[PDB]
């Protein structure tokens, strides 16, 4: 299993939006659960992105795809974006019991 992550690279103006797409890929079940992570341009922390507001989240278990949506692009937005797929190498047959994998992530420059 891995996930396809899309764009890599993309520069936004402020006042757009951006999608980013991951795709989780060779794996024989559906995800279990996402989450999305954001470092800032100059910081060097991790955050882990709630879904709201500005930030639109939707699965679609069918491709085995979720995407991330961000209206209104601020320039404080400028970092690098990275989605975590939840899933089980047993599909959940051995009990309980769970990986994840990473996008490769996506370098957000905002105007």
């Amino acid at each position: 299993a891995w996930v396809d992550q899309t764009p890599r690279t993309i520069t936004k103006e402020t006042g757009e939006s951006l999608t980013i797409k991951c795709v989780l890929k060779d794996h024989s079940c559906g995800l279990s659960s996402t989450t999305w992570y954001r470092t800032q341009l100059g910081s060097t922390n991790e955050k882990t992105i709630s879904i709201g507001g500005r930030y639109d989240e939707t699965v679609d278990k069918g491709s085995k795809s979720f995407s991330l949506r961000i209206s209104d692009l601020r320039v404080e937005d400028s970092g690098t974006y990275k989605c975590q797929a939840d899933y089980s190498p047993s599909c959940y047959s051995y009990p309980s019991l769970e990986s994840a994998v990473e996008g490769a992530g996506t370098v957000l420059t905002v105007k």
